[PDB]
């Protein structure tokens, strides 16, 4: 569960990424 | 507590990502 959280972070910062590029 | 470090390290992220966008 933990690591699905940081799954979930992994996705927010990819989609920040693509805002920002 | 490595785990909780990396989800502070996650809230960091998010905060820097806030301050730029």
């Amino acid at each position: 569960q933990l690591d699905s959280k940081l799954n979930d972070l992994k996705s927010l910062l990819k989609e920040i990424a693509n805002n920002i590029k």
